């Protein structure tokens, strides 16, 4: 019992982090087989990255694998990430893949500086394609990831902080999530909605653990609920989301539309000095798979 | 910028998790050097552990480390912790200590099932010596820990769950935090109070990240603050604590008794639909060390 914000174990990723130095810039790299991945703006000092990358030589890239300096023997750019081929393959390379996640999904973040892990925490890909992270100067190149039995599905690499304090980044194939670019120019994050299907996973998790004050005996239709979601800046609820909330419904015996009626009252009336799972706000960075993982103890060998 | 409930890298601790089976109990063990630490109620089926234990043989203790079956060559009991001596030293053993934490201190918990890391999160030793975890059946043996440069400071092992859904356990020398015992009797947690110095630290961390709606130009005396603390179920504040919150005060240029006055008026008036650091509650699970280290980017080799 209990419900915490849980991060994946970070050991499989720690073994990959290295330090990338080029000029005045030191950031974090990700070393998988013989390739080291980093943010391309490590080669900056509104740039011209292509221009900037042909002026570099292999010997300008200093790669620390801890107490071991790595030798670069090639480079190339793939969108906003720098692929640095080095003469050694990482003995700690896990089974991995590169996936690009959808907004509303979550992932874990190993924050790194100078190549050494600082901490790990759990994030969601907001609907405005930002993430609310903890990143300081030097964290760039840190990555986000999920674990699938033995497989690290890397889904984020870190690049920048926006003026509101939220963060922006790219998949491991270099493509930014959302309309963000790797430049100190100004850009707005965009209006963040609330991930409705996740709030509803989180309530199912509350029922599973014995917070039940918010439940009622009213029911609603998807249309009459979604009417209310778009007044509170919640995200529209689809039948596909209703199908995903299935097993959670079946476990608790609370129909999805029934739980939708509880989110309506909570939305219109507030919470009234009570808490759900320790929070006094509706939590939306728990997908339905996250709730089931945690509320059933799925592990990752 | 940003502030998250951050956990320590759990890599050095994952290499230490193992299954420990005995009868039809299965739980996790911590394997440092050639001793495997686990909870003594693995030998359970109000017991007399003396009698239960004098009464197993080494071959009762199934100790699995992945696809490797460690032979137990001896055993012994230190309070509520079983020490399973085995023939193989763990090549992945890091520098470690066993330390006992004080109420208010924080740590990371690598939840585990069948010796397999499931996920990692951060916690506090409540002032009633409970913790608020996410533990399912089979999680016992999971450990709480801190990191200190390169050294793992194990401080907690899980044993049980109290009826209100909170968790209890021991240091690694076997001794329970708080007045709990490893029996299926009834114990109530006892009145929990809010870790005041931590709330103040969380407030500093809010200032350091720009959340500014709750501060004022009032001050108070450590006495008249603690007077109001006693009324809101808040731990008293010491000069020791004031000394401790110094560097945060020095960084923000807000005297500690000034932040006490801000807390005082958050407590008597509440937050009024506003949020601090994405929460509608005064969060008390960050130490001054937690805040400093995250708002500074301390890493770990
Ligand atoms: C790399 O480690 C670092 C990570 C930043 C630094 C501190 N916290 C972080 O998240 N990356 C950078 O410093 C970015 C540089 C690349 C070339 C983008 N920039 C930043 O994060 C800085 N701000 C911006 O660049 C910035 C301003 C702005 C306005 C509109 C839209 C986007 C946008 N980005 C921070 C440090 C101010
Ligand atoms: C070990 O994996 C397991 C972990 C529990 C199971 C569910 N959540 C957990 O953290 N430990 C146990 O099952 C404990 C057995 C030892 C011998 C204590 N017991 C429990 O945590 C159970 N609760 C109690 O038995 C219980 C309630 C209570 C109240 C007052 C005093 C003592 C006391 N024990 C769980 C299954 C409810």
């Amino acid at each position: 019992s209990g419900f915490r914000k849980m991060a994946f174990p970070s050991g499989k990723v720690e073994g990959c982090m290295v330090q990338v130095t080029c000029g005045t810039t030191t950031l974090n790299g990700l070393w998988l087989d013989d390739v080291v991945y980093c943010p391309r703006h490590v080669i900056c000092t509104n740039p011209n990255y292509e221009d900037l990358l042909i002026r570099k030589s292999n010997h300008n890239f200093l790669v620390q694998a801890g107490n071991v300096q790595l030798r670069v023997i090639g480079h190339s750019m793939q969108n906003c990430v720098l692929k640095l081929k080095v003469d050694t393959a990482n003995p700690k390379t896990p089974k991995y893949k590169f996936v690009r996640i959808q907004p509303g999904q979550t992932f874990s973040v190993l924050a790194c500086y100078n190549g050494s892990p600082s901490g790990v925490y759990q994030c969601a890909m907001r609907p405005n394609f930002t993430i609310k992270g903890s990143f300081l100067n030097g964290s760039c190149g840190s990555v986000g990831f999920n674990i699938d039995y033995d497989c690290v599905s890397f889904c984020y690499m870190h690049h920048m902080e926006l003026p509101t304090g939220v963060h922006a980044g790219t998949d491991l194939a270099g493509n930014f999530y959302g309309p963000f670019v790797d430049r100190q120019t100004a850009q707005a994050a965009g209006t963040d909605t609330t991930i409705t299907v996740n709030v509803l996973a989180w309530l199912y998790a509350a029922v599973i653990n014995g917070d039940r004050w918010f439940l009622n005996r009213f029911t609603t239709t998807l249309n009459d609920f979604n009417l209310v979601a778009m007044k509170y800046n919640y995200e529209p609820l689809t039948q596909d989301h209703v199908d995903i909330l299935g097993p959670l419904s079946a476990q608790t015996g609370i129909a999805v539309l029934d739980m939708c009626a509880s989110l309506k009252e909570l939305l219109q009336n507030g919470m009234n000095g009570r808490t759900i799972l320790g929070s006094a706000l509706l939590e939306d960075e728990f997908t339905p798979f996250d709730v089931v993982r945690q509320c059933s103890g799925v592990t990752f060998q």
